[PDB]
């Protein structure tokens, strides 16, 4: 006999949670970290610099709201978002709603960890010049939380430990050449507070 | 120890929300503020008059039922617009629906002020006619309450303008030589009351 | 001090609306106006007889079970049409579903007389035949209930007036010659009863 | 003073409604009947043997968990479909899903006999050869129950004889020359039972 | 008189489903056989290496906490996906979201066993060169679960023979070579754990 199962922890968190509700740790920011693990480039124009493209958004972040005793229960269980707390994440030069293609899902530990990674094809307005030369075009995507400044919410790259092409298409007509990520802190005019965004460079060419 | 969190006040607001009850107060009209902030011009078709465009739909205005005693509490909350009542803005000229590419929440402060700000792609039916040339066209996007006439919503654009084309995309085939905002009141046969609207007039032009 | 606010009326609606019933009087059919107001004429085809357009369907019936005294309150409330019963028009030789370019709310006044009007975007399947003449091309819309026959509800063209241009968009590849409107009542073979439907004629050419 | 009202009947049908419960007469199965009314013919390519048709489906069905005395109450009811069981019929060959064009109401008579009639915008693959001929393409549409088999749901052809091209748009590139159906019983690999379809043979050709 | 009835069944099935638990048997992985029937090929695109693939998708487990005696019942039922809990499966190399052509139901039987097969219409990116030789190109499609490890889901290939070809469209203008599934086990460099997914090789070539 267990403490608890997987139904016990879901009835507990859907019960609860609060999807409207940033879990903000008394005077400190939700740290979110966030990359880009490019999976495809389908479409380009370096006349109108935009491109189509498809990737896995990998996000973390911690909500304690969410945390279990698991010394005796499972130690994680698969949510669906709609059921918690999910940073309000915008690539500002996106100029097409994300279309996510994976079923919508973040895994959470017991200790409060969340992860959601979708895969998600969007388009965007960015520099597509090069693309067909050698040193190929450098795509900049700039993705931040929407409404949450930096006392709330803090954006930065996720750690990496692989190839920027670990999973890009081998039949796509393009090719990586190297992903870059940088944080920023920005002041808008609507706002008096500075919002956090990570700029990702997708530098790619037109292969051979 | 505190008053209250976000998680009281988002409850507060939940739980009262009244997202069909325009908020007037008394019999003044709600003075609903708006500008736009242009990001992208993305489609043009001179031959057509159509043109497809980014922009933030900068709106601003008051709701006293949201006010809450912040002296021992956040002062400002996110919230989901399906939970508060919002303008029913409609762009006129629009010839397709909004695509909000945004998460869709707005900022409410302790006060009841409330800021919503959707990035919005959407095509519109305006003169495009001169954007190949030194002056360029310029395409008029009007927007007002669709069925709430002056004496319950004004519409009047921000009094502080000054970044129409601060987010502009340096990467569009197009650039921006003039963006200005104005006010009118109309009577339209259908009905007997005025309705307000903001009339953004886009002078804009292809490069090269 | 009032009788009532919004707030009131809206939450009496909301509660008592019964969107699914049809608000026939005694045995009398719901006398259910219906009128288009173009705005827009898009993507004509002479050669597939299919044409996009952009009108304001003006409908309006009386709904008793909503009518409150106004002696010391509003006379008058916008209400989401999800919360009330409407029509349920269809366009017979529409080949694409309405794109409804409006906030779906409609105004109702405190005698229970009820007005939504829409502004739709929908692709017609009609005559454009002799489009490109002076004398243009006719295509006809022809818009009924679906599933009320003529007993619970009585369709009857507004008899507006003319200048069927007031709104109708000067950028247009278009310009409107003539609109009129007449009622038929038609027994399709699925059926005994006889459903009406309102035909709007559409004359109109490329400008010359 | 009457029985019931319109209102009493849609309250009692919406507090008791199975839409998930096929209503199976004892161990009879339920019995459907399915003609396609072609409205237009919209999309038609040789190359891929694709074709864009619109249809009225109508389809009707007993479900007696429905019906009710009407000795002194309205012999009928429309019900918005989410609301009642529907047959779970798809088109085998169909490329799109379908785009229903009319409002989703079902007519429910007082004997329980239902009829649901949506308008289809859909496109299929077929054999589109000999289309620009005067014998004309026979493009086959495969319909039947998807999870239900022959013991469960049978599905026939409507009795309703009427003109094929009776209600088919004249505005249409093609024209129809003749519309015949066939039901078939099927036994497919993944499952031991049996399933019925109805198969509507268009037999059409472009317009000279 | 019997022990239960549909409504009895579909009943408790509503009521105690839970859809968001996955029904691992005491501490096992739950098995997820899945197979690809394809239906039709269309849009190949040898440039893009872009192919749009019509397929049912045949996905059986076991859920033992949806049994029931059906001694004196009926012995299954079709059930809304929407009631029940199902395999977070995605295609890794999909290009758009899936098109569900079919009622989003699943078949479950009293032992516990469910099958749930829709027909999907999707994009995908993999190896079309070859599609016009006579040895045909290649298209591998990989599908696993997106959120449950190894550990919790396992996904094999139905073992069982069946022609390929049994229910592809005779009118599609490619045609079927062979059909092969390969089984796999992977750790992404976001996660410790393996997932696992099933690899199916279509072989196709244009027909003469
Ligand atoms: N995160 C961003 N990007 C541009 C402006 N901004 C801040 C912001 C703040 C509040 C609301 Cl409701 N919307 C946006
Ligand atoms: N804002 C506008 N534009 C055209 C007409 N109108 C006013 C109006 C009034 C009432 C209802 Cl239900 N809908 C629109
Ligand atoms: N209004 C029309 N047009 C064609 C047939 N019809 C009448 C009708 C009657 C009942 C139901 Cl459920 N659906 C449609
Ligand atoms: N319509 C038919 N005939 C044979 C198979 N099939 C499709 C089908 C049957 C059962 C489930 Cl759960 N899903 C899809
Ligand atoms: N199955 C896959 N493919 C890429 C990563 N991954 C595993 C995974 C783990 C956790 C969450 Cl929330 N999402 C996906
Ligand atoms: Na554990
Ligand atoms: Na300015």
């Amino acid at each position: 006999a267990e403490a608890a199962d997987r139904a016990d922890i879901l009835y507990n968190i859907r019960q609860t949670s609060r999807p409207d509700v940033i879990p903000t740790q008394r005077d400190r920011p939700v740290a979110v970290s966030v990359s880009l693990k490019f999976i495809n480039i389908l479409e380009v124009n370096e006349i109108t610099n935009e491109v189509d493209v498809v990737f896995w958004q990998q996000t973390t972040w911690s909500d304690r709201t969410l945390a279990w005793d698991s010394s005796h229960s499972p130690d994680q269980v698969s949510v669906p978002i709609s059921s918690l707390w999910v940073p309000d994440l915008a690539a500002y030069n996106a100029i097409s709603k994300p279309e996510v293609l994976t079923p919508q899902l973040a895994r959470v530990v017991s200790d409060g960890e969340v992860l959601y990674m979708p895969s998600i094809r969007q388009r965007f307005s960015c520099d597509v010049s090069g693309v067909d030369t050698e040193s190929g075009a450098t795509c900049r995507i700039k993705i931040g939380s929407w409404t949450h400044h930096s006392r709330e919410i803090s954006v930065d790259p996720t750690t990496e430990n692989s190839d920027d092409s670990e999973y890009f298409s081998q039949y796509s007509r393009f090719e990586i050449l190297d992903v870059t990520q940088k944080k920023n802190s920005v002041t808008y005019s609507c706002c008096p507070e500075a919002y956090e965004d990570v700029e990702v460079s997708l530098n790619f060419r037109k292969k051979g």
